């Protein structure tokens, strides 16, 4: 390896493995031979760069360059033709360098100051110009976050060491009023003229000249973003004034329907009542899990990242995960995150070779990324940062709309360049810390979180590309955990997130919030940046960070906390009793701020919006190229409607143990369910619900009836969930429109009306919580001209409620028992079809849109779906919203793999309009027995005129549409659902393996797929355990686990059930002496992502054993025991495979590498138990039953195939994918990483270690099983392994 001077430092390079799979060099190659570059060859290689402060010595040499051996074994080339090196670029710091970094030094090589990574291309082009050079550059790096070089030593600039910058002061007194003016300009403050005068008079009466950090933290504060003044204005409207604010009107939702909210509109989350139930850690004092009965309160929040995803979308859409995660985190006192949803509005997609009839290419901004950019590489990260952090994500929207139409300010572009990038969750809170406490004088204010940088200064523009770090992230919500675990010794007295406006806005809103002042030091806050500024260090917006006070005589138990989960903290300051707001610099031996908080947070005046009503004319919709059968293909095909298996299995739907309602439903796995369920505990029936409602289109006609459409959507999606009154519901509301864009601002006023001040009200809905993003627009030159593209109003409503039992919860499964299929027709025959996915599809608005059309009729229809649910009359459920009733019933078809047969003759004479039109309400299924019941039922509630009988879901193929004895539409079923697939199939195709893309897409053609099926070779009810249980004596389980790891809890619930005493056992721990491996009969090395899967999933965490000695030879003793056992699951999986030095029998055992599909796999596979020696797998051979799977490297590596031989032949293989035939498979997705022989788990020689790629910890319940046989009680075939265990012990 290569070592070189670096200032006062070392850098070394070391080669690493090949970097690109056969797929991704031949998709190069293509795209150069695309762009007329003849381009022979290329090769890819990551290579690795350590700065270093101190010397290695050969052993420590040696495990560095063990460190950086990881990653699938492609084979190597000799280097030839031309070195393009691709790097983040100098100034930044890729997230891979932070975690990298930190494995370095947990494995004891102080000595490396940084890692960071790069990739080496080697391209044989040798007829290429030095334009044409340049063009194959640019294909090779993402100008936004990184640069080209041309030699491996250039990376020397990565890690250049910069002196501090200093404080500059704004000259006013020396200038006057000019300064001000300048500065504005210079630092890009964007002040209105009312604030230079506020500043400028401020300043004068402090005669001193403000600094420049001064006058950005009041710009970041004074913010449409951060002040909200569109929604605090008043307004007048068509010439009068109006009473309300659009806040106010919001909040008269809690003034009507306070019940059930516990906090609304005082942090940064709303609150509402949960159930009692045992909340379930990991104890201070002993680390044993235990439950805890108590109330388990409900926290929800949703954000947006709109701005940053146009520019760079996959830190755009992870950071507003992380954002919206570090709002729930620090909800009152501290708390925790369980699940998340997630919302995309983009332009169309216009993928190439499936360009849809309705897509015109319009153009675009350079200076931002395309629709098709932002759901390739947003989703991705925004997934990554759930898989990462450890939240599911269980619900979701995602539209495209990009049209010239006749809108309220006549024919103009209307659309999504600057995207809706949605983030959102529900989390549990404690009672006793719903309330911020009061911050004492002397408080120590503290930072908690990841080392700084001169990111996302103020929100090419470098500016807005952000930086996203879940697995710190991870680490500091395990800090506000045990914080919060400790009930009434919790330290936290107060907590908030760092979020826009960095340091500079958090904390003055901390000690301001708490009616204090606060002075800091400037130097104490953690940086990675030396070179930053004052006003660069207070006021970035890097992520990854809290704010918090704490009692000075805490400090000792708070840095104990800290320290065991690896969470970096300073304590920055001290709260005052003088409400000044101090930063001093020890450095520079100066003030950079010193101001009374009354004038840094005085305010300029309310604003007033004097503006008019704008509304469209509708155009009835032409139908001259519309026919009922080009439309039901046309309408599949828009992403809006189509299958979105794209943005579900790439992302984690089961950690927690707690999920029991996710997006895919049935034995085919069909992404159709309505909303999210999770259950409120791991010992628990209460849960959760989630749904989302949105009709932004509708708003190009009409902007109350689309606000009033989100809010009865998000109620139709909930509806089949038991929840009992409807006051239950608690909604937010996200604004997002462009405000001052002609028509929009009386258009919001009207919505925001429609909902707050009408609709919510009426209905019993509050609206506890809420944001804005208010311009929706882009602006560009396009050839000549002068071009825009402005969103329609887009409200988006999120509804959340506790739910009272989680068991009778309905999908969209049609049943082929004898059953009713019922239409409930809440448009009351209007049957509209404006602002349509029907009139999309053919380029039009037409007239008038769908609306709520009575809102008594909307709460009876909720009231009558509740008493339903509750009395056990539905087989199934599923809601009207794009695509109309003929998608409905479609998508029933396909969750129930099925056919049905329906007439629409009293639905009105006009065929096309009863089919297509997106009024509210849905298709319910009922036992025939059941018709008259339920017919009697719904005419109780007022709704008989609205109800209609369809007809039968039948077994088969056929979807049959009639209207008396005229067939309106008849199709194969299998073929509207392979036409539905077409998009995901596509996305698929360009942004993963398209084999794989390619064989999950042909596989659903297949009509004889029987679905999930399940064989038993054991009595699943037998609780094997019961007698050693029984007595009383629990064996302890140690479960393992890492920083970054998430999966740990549910873990150890899995083992308590079995009868286990679950101890909390922290790398940390063994590594500080407080817990020893001799203590323990049992282990459990636990998933998630130790390290961020950095340097190969599960690598560092084993490498930090292996490094050292006193661990290493702990894990040994225990492996080498005589009666010990041992299992690792998934990220334990891994990391026990890196460890098999330490393990007998293991000598066979594979690698665990990056899937063949090249991407994330959550899925609900099938597997079978295998014939092995493993102890926990006793009983269960042969038997077949899903299981969870939730990884990006679970694909079985070998040497050879002569290894693959051996380890088959010495029968060590315990698990193994199927196909729903039963047959073993390496087809995708049924082996959902490319395992050779299905291979998904192994088992030592003496059967007592396992280690498995899939999760039985997390479906050990049936109700956390997306689909099960429905005479499952409690256990699932998975609590077999844990009672084995527990019984092998004895
Ligand atoms: N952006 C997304 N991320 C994750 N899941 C999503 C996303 N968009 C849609 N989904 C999920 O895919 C399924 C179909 O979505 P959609 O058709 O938009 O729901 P609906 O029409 O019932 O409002 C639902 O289960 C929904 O939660
Ligand atoms: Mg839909
Ligand atoms: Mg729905
Ligand atoms: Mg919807």
């Amino acid at each position: 390896s290569g070592l070189v001077p670096r200032g006062s430092h070392m850098m070394e390079i070391l080669r690493g493995s090949p970097a690109l799979s056969a797929f991704r060099i031949n998709k190069l190659l293509a795209r150069f031979q695309a762009a007329n570059l003849q381009v022979h060859n290329i090769y890819a290689e990551y290579v690795h760069f350590a700065d270093l402060n101190a010397p290695l010595n050969d052993s420590e040499q040696a495990q560095l360059t063990r460190l950086l051996q990881y990653g699938p074994a492609l084979s190597s080339h000799t280097p030839a033709g031309k070195l393009l090196l691709v790097t983040p670029r100098p100034g930044t710091i890729s997230p891979w360098s932070s975690k990298a970094t930190d494995i370095a030094h947990n494995c004891g090589l102080q000595q490396v100051d940084r890692l960071e990574r790069g990739v080496a291309y080697y391209i044989e082009a040798s007829t290429l110009t030095a334009e044409q050079w340049r063009q194959v550059a640019a294909e090779l790096h993402d100008r936004m976050m990184e640069t080209v070089f041309s030699s491996l030593t250039d990376a020397e600039k990565l890690f250049i060491h910069h002196q501090p910058a200093p404080v500059s002061s704004v000259d006013l007194l020396g200038e006057g009023r000019q300064a001000l003016i300048d500065a504005n300009l210079r630092l890009g403050l964007a002040l209105a003229e009312d604030e230079i005068d506020y500043l400028q008079e401020a300043f004068t009466k402090l005669g001193r000249n403000p600094n420049d950090i001064e006058l950005y933290m009041f710009a970041q504060a004074n913010s449409e973003h951060c002040r909200h003044k569109i929604f605090n204005a008043d307004w007048i409207i068509d010439g009068k004034p109006q009473p309300k604010s659009l806040f106010k009107m919001i909040k008269n939702t809690f003034e009507t329907t306070p019940d059930y909210v516990l906090s609304a509109y005082k942090d940064n989350a709303a609150v509402m009542e949960g159930s009692a139930v045992g909340r379930y850690f990991a104890d201070h004092n002993t680390g044993r899990y235990d439950f805890h009965q108590e109330p388990a309160h409900i926290l929800m929040k949703v954000e947006t990242h709109n701005h940053p995803t146009a520019i760079s979308p996959w830190p755009g859409a992870a950071t507003g995960s992380g954002g919206e995660i570090r709002d729930e985190g620090a909800t009152g006192r501290g708390a925790k995150p369980k699940a998340g949803l997630v919302g995309f509005s983009v332009s169309n997609l216009r993928i190439p070779g499936f360009e849809q009839p309705w897509e015109e290419d319009f153009g675009k901004p350079e200076r931002i990324v395309t629709a098709l950019d932002i759901m390739t590489e947003g989703p991705l990260g925004g997934a990554a940062f759930n898989n990462e952090f450890g939240r599911p994500a269980l619900t979701g929207y995602f539209r495209t709309y990009e049209e010239k139409v006749n809108s309220h300010n006549g024919e103009e572009l209307r659309g999504y360049h600057k995207p809706i990038m949605l983030a959102g969750g529900i989390g549990n809170i404690r009672a006793d810390h719903v309330q911020k406490g009061e911050i004492v004088v002397g408080a120590k204010l503290i930072v908690l979180g990841g080392p700084a940088m001169n990111i996302g200064l103020g929100g090419l523009d470098f500016a807005s590309v952000q930086r996203d770090n879940p697995e710190m992230e991870r680490r500091c919500q395990e800090v506000i955990d045990r914080c919060w675990q400790l009930g009434d010794a919790n330290p936290i007295l107060f907590i908030h997130d760092v979020g826009a406006g960095g340091l500079s806005n958090a904390m003055p809103e901390l000690v301001s919030d708490g009616g204090r002042g606060g002075k800091f030091e400037l130097r104490d806050i953690l940086s990675d940046e030396p070179g930053m500024s004052p006003l660069e260090i207070w006021c970035n917006e890097s992520q990854e960070r809290y704010v918090l006070a704490v009692a000075a005589d805490q400090l000792p138990l708070f840095d104990e906390l800290c320290k065991r989960e690896r969470a970096p903290y300073a304590v920055i300051g001290d709260a005052t009793e003088e409400q000044h707001l101090s930063l001093h610099d020890n450095h520079f031996d100066n003030q950079p701020i010193d101001l009374p908080l009354d004038v840094l947070l005085g305010k300029t005046p309310k604003m007033t919006r004097d503006v008019q009503t704008l509304k469209a004319k509708g155009d009835a919709l032409n139908r001259a190229d519309i026919t009922i059968a080009d439309a039901v293909k046309r309408v599949l095909h828009l992403p809006t409607v189509a299958e979105k298996t794209f943005l579900v299995t790439i992302g984690d739907r089961t950690v927690t143990g707690m999920v029991a309602r996710d997006q895919m439903v049935g034995p085919w796995q069909v992404p159709v369910a309505d909303c999210a369920v999770t259950t409120a505990s791991l010992d628990s029936y209460y849960g959760e619900a989630m749904s989302i409602g949105e009709r932004a289109p509708v708003a190009l006609l009409d902007f109350a009836a689309s606000a009033r459409l989100a809010v009865g959507e998000a109620l139709t999606n909930i509806a089949a969930t038991q929840i009992g009154d409807i006051k239950r519901i608690k909604l937010s509301a996200n604004w997002m429109a462009a405000a001052g864009h002609p028509g929009e601002d009386a258009g919001l006023y009207d919505a925001v009306k429609a909902v707050g001040e009408e609709l919510c009200p009426q209905l019993g809905l509050t609206i506890p919580v809420g944001k804005d993003s208010m311009s929706m627009k882009t602006r560009w030159q396009e050839g000549n001209e002068q071009r825009e593209m402005t969103s329609p109003l887009s409200l988006v409503i999120s509804a959340f409620a506790r739910v009272e039992d989680v068991r009778h919860t309905l999908t969209p499964q049609l049943s082929t028992e004898d059953n009713a299929l019922l239409l409930i027709d809440l448009g009351k025959g209007h049957n509209a079809l404006g602002a349509t996915a029907l009139a999309q599809v053919y380029r039009q608005l037409g007239d008038k849109p769908a609306d709520v059309r009575d809102v008594a009729q909307l709460k009876g229809f909720y009231d009558a779906m509740q008493a339903l649910v509750a009395a056990r009359k539905l087989l199934a459920w599923h809601d009207r919203s794009d695509g109309g009733l003929l998608v409905t019933l479609a998508e029933m078809a396909f969750a129930g793999h099925c056919g049905v047969q329906v007439d629409i003759a009293a639905l009105g004479d006009d065929h096309l309009a009863a089919l297509f039109n997106e009024e509210l309400g849905g298709v319910i299924q009922v036992r025939a027995e059941d018709r008259d019941a339920v017919e009697a039922l719904l005419a109780q509630y007022g709704l008989a005129d609205c109800v209609h009988y369809l007809g039968q879901a039948l077994a088969g193929d056929r979807f049959v549409i009639t209207a008396n004895d005229q067939t309106v539409f008849s199709e194969s079923r299998t073929t509207l659902r392979v036409w539905w697939a077409e998009t995901t199939w596509q996305m698929q195709r360009l942004r993963d393996n398209p084999q794989c893309a390619d064989q999950e897409h042909e596989a659903k053609a297949n009509d004889t797929d029987p679905g999930l099926n399940v064989k038993l070779s054991f009595d699943i009810n037998e609780d094997i355990a019961a007698p050693y249980i029984a007595t009383g004596a629990r064996p302890k389980v140690a479960v393992l686990r890492e920083q970054g790891v998430a999966s740990h809890v549910e873990m150890a619930a899995a083992f308590h059930r079995a009868g286990f005493d679950a101890i909390d056992v922290h790398m940390s721990d063994l590594l500080g002496g407080r817990i020893g491996l001799g203590n323990f009969h049992a282990l459990v090395a636990c998933g998630g992502f130790s390290y961020g899967d950095v340097l190969g999933a599960g690598e560092g965490w084993a490498k930090s054993i292996l490094f050292n000695h006193r661990v290493r030879d702990e894990f040994e003793t225990f492996f080498h025991r005589p009666q010990t056992l041992a299992l690792g699951v998934c990220n334990g999986c891994q990391m026990m495979s890196n460890l098999r030095e330490l393990i007998p029998g293991s000598e066979l055992w594979p690698r665990f590498v990056r899937n063949h599909s090249d991407r994330f796999e959550a899925r609900f596979s099938l597997v079978e138990v295998t014939q092995s020696p493993s102890l926990l797998l006793q009983g269960m051979v042969g038997s077949q039953m899903p299981i969870a799977v939730s990884h990006g490297e679970g694909r079985v590596e070998v040497r050879d195939d002569a290894h693959l031989a051996a380890l088959e032949s010495k029968g060590l293989v315990a698990l193994r994918y199927v196909d729903n035939f039963g047959k073993v498979t390496e087809t995708y997705p049924a082996n959902p990483n490319g395992s050779p022989n299905g291979i998904t788990a192994v088992t030592t020689e003496n059967g007592r270690v396992t280690i498995m790629m899939p999760h039985p910890e997390r479906v050990f319940r049936t109700v956390a099983n997306s689909w099960h046989p429905e005479n499952w009680g409690e256990d699932s075939p998975w609590m077999r392994i844990f009672r084995n265990a527990r019984k092998q012990l004895g």
